């Protein structure tokens, strides 16, 4: 309700020590903070995050904060939490928390659906604004609204929330079925309460591949319920945070759950997108040996330019010994995979919630036994071969679970365009007339922006950027002050 | 009708290392495989403007094959593989005009003649192609700047006063390219006053290779100056995000190692843009032990450029103490004769851009009292007079890769013109659409992502690349089909 | 006494689990355990070891131990030990142990000085020392020789040496607390018992060292005849020198500044001091995840070797105001002063990989005047200078980092180290009746041989699925070497 | 011969252009002139060299001459020689050249034997031999040996020996081209004068070597008690095997490869073979540009090291079928056989930078049953299999890669070895008083000290902006070295 709910006030210090050393580099929120704390272009605007509250987290939520707006925040995944940046965060009411490291499945969907409530003052409202990074937060909204409607027609609890199999008949995921309980939980309370938060959303600002995914498959159905604005999509966020974020963060995460030497090693990374990418980097930076699996034709090949074979995951499993799932998609590795992989071989997930791998499946086999090697780390061991696989983090991002996530440089450039995706939200409020438009599509922003948010950054590592003579931006057909490529331009 | 190369004895030594060639350029093999029987291109006539490499022979091959009747010359004075050129007219594939080192009259002059074709109806008269392959822009340039002279001739009922001037309008002197395209279309006036007009009946498209003259077809595109439908090819995946980075990557190194006799570990070499040729530029040029500076103008290039480790900075800062400097930026005076003053003795300098504005060539071979030494074959020392010190030029400023090395290898040559000849055969294919009996305005369109992806499955086998196939569940899952494309339109790989 | 001093015994189970996974890579360890375990080569040995009780370190100990050997351990840092470790060693009775993580560096020498009591099998109520030392930066062989010096000048004098009471060195500045905490040990033991260090003389039959600081102290007492037993280089060996030093500090460097530095590498100036063996992995690790590496060396021909890799070389004064991080390798003195800690930018970050914590000038940092200090985390902390207010950030007191703020190098490149442990400590064994201490016999530093150091090296290639060639009959005698090797003459450098 | 023999004198300008470019980074050679040319410390010695007759070399002549020597000179490979860097010597009167592109066999041998020649000072109309010899690869070193043992066994028996006049071996089997060259002129020489060989050993003073492969013929020598003249292996100055053999070669094979095969090399499978100092750094270079490396090696460690590095470790054998180009760096004999060739796959490229021609096996390739042959381009063959109908491609005939497709290691590094030469030149020279042959004496392999070996590397540190640390007094004596060096003990493999 009013309070937050965290592990521990006492870490507070700590927290806010780790954010004023990260703030040296996040430039670009600090930026925002001075230029636009006395204006609070946000003032007003109550948001709603769900995003891993990490130190770098904190910093975003302290300019939003800086910039005039109320806060409730959650994390988006139950390993992320740095209980010390929460506490850092309660304890100087930036906001309200739900959210701490190791949480159940169920208190995550309590927590997320704690976040969206809020108090009108003189009964219960919704957010104004959202900053969703995985697509939950907009999940539970769009699933709760239909929950509602289904509830109206038929004036009963919809089957879907009650039975514990989907259409096809098989076990709901643990998410799913939080979710449902959490929504069944709230049409007994109060059935009008999705609908009614709808009169005052002006928008979501989506933060990864996977939620834009989900928000581009509603907007063409036309069942997207408020505007929203796609942050991976812009170059200062899939361009450095997808690659150089995980080229250090996949790193660290490996360190700390895997004793091994990656040199040497047969590590095959599966997916070589923007993810991929820096994952092999870093991988190679160590002496490994990647090894690489897709099913684009294109970004197979960019693969082999770079020196990397290109398998199918059958022909390499039983041979490799640390598996990186990178790909955005399902079922990537499969039980059959892990019983054929060689003892004490790692498996490792980077790319979005546990379902790249199965788990589900590793976890429920007959008469799999299972050991906790350490927080985080459980080594699984079939019955017939009595071999063993090593499982980081359930299956769950294993920079984040294991380590620390991106490191603040990058993820201040991921940063300041949620801000400043925020602000666009809020300052065309006016535009979003319900009683008119209801079905709404999602937008990026404009590159003079994507441009901004890089020379944000140029002081910190000591960049000098050239500055073009008139004659010159005339030759090349471009302003002086940019932007200076076309829109297809890759980067 | 007849040809104008340098040695047709050569031929032998360009059909074999065509041969060799075509083992990893697997994408016009199987066109050449998939169409040689149905003549997809029965009837078009190509003129061709772009470097006549070996790489470059097997495109024109694989263009015949499909059924095209071929002129071709070069788009750059030294380009030309004069064994390529040679295994070209001794097999009938094509009539060429096309020789390596070629003065710059002779550039403009055999661009021309690649231009004319006998009218196959009445064989006294002239006429144009039907689409043209261009890679800089030049063909492109020709073509409208002639339309322009034609409709001032006639207006005037004499030669315009720009085409006889030596100087611009701002009083300079005019470049030695255009003074010798000017001399060219000032001749054709004379001739045939309705030469170029006379082309756009049976113009069906250009197909443009580079960023260069991708730049010059989207300006006329917004002035409604574009007489021609075209396709922009270098921005495909596969070739933009291939060619431009992995092609310099090697082919930068092949050039300087010939150009340049130091060892390039251990020496500051400042890499001028860091867009798709100066991050393949700086990758080569690291791997082989040299401490990269990049300058760059783009402050989102700029941080790319740091995450890979790369100091950046802007030229006058590291122009005294770096001892190479590479030219990536297709923009214009990015090295001045003031920079060169400044920079150390034997300092080397080479663009792998476009042109030769990059670098002054211009300002540095008419500064007054300099002295200048050939080197060897297309490198050139340059002294000043008051300092005495002196920087080494590869290739007059022209295309180092090119000029100094046989530029980039088949695989990734293979990619871009797997998506020429795709090209080429979407405007050949479209012909019908193109009704110059109204005011029609033509633009700039890209190839597919479903032909893109296409190219890339063309060259998997050569490397042994093994691809994943999708799942049904797989494919519905992350919103796909099964064949693709796999990402949106505006992925950027 | 008999009784092993750790942290927690409970953790045993987790330090067990950890060494089983630890063995899939070090094959050499296991190789031994599986070939001498019958035979017990090293039965009826004492073995003292003064090394970083890691998880690596727990498997070294436990093939020593099914080798016949008895064991006392403690570890050679103060932050070093996982705790796990020690206390699976103590729940197998592998060995007594004294060691736990964040020592004081009092305790740091009293666990020494425990690890080499050893209570005589023949009379049990009488004091004796080991037979053989398996040492990691030299200090339980200073231990042992400067024990033999104060008990030489306290019969000398029949008095308590007045350097042991002193807190001042000969030039009147503050004694390191290394040397003080040893000092109050050495005077405690002068009167219990002042025969102690020289009765361990009889029965000691060598020392096998681990690194370069502990052989450059080694090679200092061969030179001045001072070395009271025969010792072992085993830091030199190709398999140990060239992948431990370079490959494992090139992940274990990354490992603990992404630990203790919250920041991130790419585009940052990063100064490694010391282009060595351990500099030149640091480079290699921090420039693939796009750090901007400069180095500073005193070496031209290491310097040399630094610009040949692409790394821009520099004097410390020159870069000191600009870079972002600085990392000590150098095994020196006084690296990076507080003169230099004073010109560095707001939060700049400083560790050592290198050896003990005098590379960095800790003690003059933390005793600046009105200097203002914070713990960040545990062993990071932030220092303020109060004219400035400027801060930097100092990793483990300046200690090992890689050690200190992660769990050090990784099983594979530890057991070809170690590998090489075990085979020194079976040579000074098999040789211990050669030395004779009834003359004034001097002893010397030797290193395994290269038939050794190859074996080292083909023990752990199945680990990788390497696959080597073997030489027909013809190509042996054209290159002259025997089909089963060595491969190299003794000064290749590889 | 008086007169030099070029192949065209009007390319001196371009040689002498080029020499003055390459000065600017050869800044050793640079420094040796200004030091020494006033004194003249080689007044008087008469030097033959059989080394690659390259730009890079007319400035290690030029060096020589400036010290006053007088020289003759021929090139160690048919290929090597660089046309305009021969004819600006002989312009120059720098030095009396036998050597031009694209010899035969049997002229490289008597280009060989013409620069062991020279006209005695004292009678003109009489002959005598070198006082000094520059050699890489052993050849200088072999003809005269070889022809010391020829005119021994010619007084024997009174006749022309029978392996002399033989084209087959004592098995049955054709010599090679160069020992039936060789012999020819050794033939020639015993006709013309058979005490040639030995009256040269009156005045001979030493030989300084080049390469691991001629180092390894000296060391033999020196063993059996065969070796005629003191030697210095400057192969293994840490200034040139860590230098030359791994980052010349990281950018003169791609040079090499560059020129010779026109397909791209990324995403190509090229293995390596031989990891040494030449294979280190040819995989380097390979993976800058995108080739996936595959390493096959003999020795475990050079193995592991591989594989360290990020490469799969295989023998050729399990990828002869799949990979795509093949680099021989083994310095052995048959690592490329005709079996192995047979299996690869079409237009495989095949080359080598190791020595001779023997790595990769030529001759059989060239004279196996019904095989075609065609010239692709200057030195670039395609062998097509008669049955397979396949084809693969020969760079250099299995010579040098490096210095017969391109130009070989640019001045940078090749100024460190040449430095060393120079260095080498003058020991040898100076400790000609010692040489006694009064006596049977045996004459041994001696190496370049440390001081000079780190001084090389001083004379280079400008050229790249290098700043390096100077010691403190207090730093100097903790790690127990000299503020000047030598800063690392003789083991020390950097
Ligand atoms: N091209 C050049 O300019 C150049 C430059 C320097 C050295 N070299 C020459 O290259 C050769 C190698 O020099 P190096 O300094 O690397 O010597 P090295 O002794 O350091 O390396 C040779 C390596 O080859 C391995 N080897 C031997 N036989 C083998 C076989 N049958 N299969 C696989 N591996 C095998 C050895 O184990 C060793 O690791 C020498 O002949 C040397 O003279 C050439
Ligand atoms: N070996 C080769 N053969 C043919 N074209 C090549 C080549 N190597 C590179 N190219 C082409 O050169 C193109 C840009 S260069 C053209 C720039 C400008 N017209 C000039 O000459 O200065 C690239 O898009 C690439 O496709
Ligand atoms: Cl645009
Ligand atoms: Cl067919
Ligand atoms: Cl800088
Ligand atoms: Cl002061
Ligand atoms: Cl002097």
């Amino acid at each position: 309700k009013m309070e937050s709910r965290i592990k521990d006030i006492s870490l507070a210090e700590f927290g806010l020590q780790d954010m004023e050393i990260a703030k040296t580099d996040m430039m670009g929120l600090v930026e925002l903070q001075r230029k636009y704390r006395d204006s609070k272009p946000l003032k007003g605007a109550r948001i709603t995050g769900s995003l891993h509250l990490t130190i770098e987290t904190s910093v975003l939520v302290e300019t939003l904060y800086e910039l005039g707006a109320e806060i409730r925040w959650c994390s988006c995944n139950i390993y992320s939490t740095q209980d010390h940046a929460a506490a850092a965060l309660v304890k100087k009411n930036i906001a309200t928390v739900f959210a701490w490291k190791n949480e159940t499945i169920e208190d995550y969907w309590v927590c997320l659906n704690d976040a969206m409530t809020w108090r009108n003052p003189n009964k219960i409202c919704g957010p104004n604004l959202i900053v969703d990074d995985g697509g939950d937060a907009t999940l539970i909204l769009h699933e709760g609204v239909k929950a509602e409607i289904e509830y109206e027609k038929y004036n009963k609890i919809p089957e879907y929330l009650e039975t514990e199999l989907d259409e096809n008949g098989k076990q709901l995921s643990m998410d799913l079925k939080c979710m449902y309980k959490v929504l069944k939980m709230e049409l007994l309370k109060n059935p009008f309460r999705w609908r009614g938060m709808l009169k005052d959303l002006y928008g979501v600002s989506e933060e990864t591949t996977t939620g834009v995914l989900r928000l581009k498959i509603m907007e063409s159905e036309g069942k997207l319920l408020l505007p929203a604005i796609n942050v991976n999509d812009s170059v200062t966020k899939s361009k450095f945070d997808n690659t150089y974020g995980c080229r250090q963060s996949l790193l660290h995460g490996l360190f700390n759950g895997c004793i091994q030497m990656l040199a040497g090693k047969k590590i095959v990374v599966l997916g070589y997108g923007e993810v991929g990418k820096g994952c092999a980097q870093g991988l190679s930076g160590v002496g490994a040996r990647v090894i690489v699996t897709e099913i684009d034709p294109i970004c197979a090949l960019q693969a082999s330019m770079e020196g990397y074979q290109v398998s199918v995951l059958e022909d390499v499993v039983s041979e490799a010994d640390i598996f990186i799932t990178a790909t955005g998609n399902k079922d990537v590795i499969t039980v059959e995979h892990m019983r054929k992989m060689k003892e004490n071989a790692y498996i490792a997930n980077i790319g979005h919630f546990d379902d790249e791998i199965d788990v589900y499946g590793l976890e429920n086999y007959p008469g799999i036994k299972v050991i906790e090697v350490k927080q985080n780390v459980h080594k699984f061991t079939f019955p017939d071969t009595q071999k063993s696989v090593i499982l980081l983090c359930k299956g769950r991002l294993v920079n984040l679970g294991c380590a620390t996530g991106h490191p603040p440089l990058v993820m201040s450039m991921s940063f300041t365009n949620q801000v400043l995706a925020q602000m666009d939200l809020w300052k065309s409020r006016e535009l979003v007339d319900r009683s008119k438009n209801t079905r709404f599509f999602v937008k990026k922003l404009s590159k003079e922006l994507d441009e901004y948010v890089a020379r944000l950054h140029l002081d910190v590592l000591g960049i000098k950027l050239t500055k073009l003579t008139e004659t010159q931006a005339k030759y090349i057909n471009v302003s002086i002050n940019g932007p200076y490529k076309s829109e297809d331009y890759r980067y």
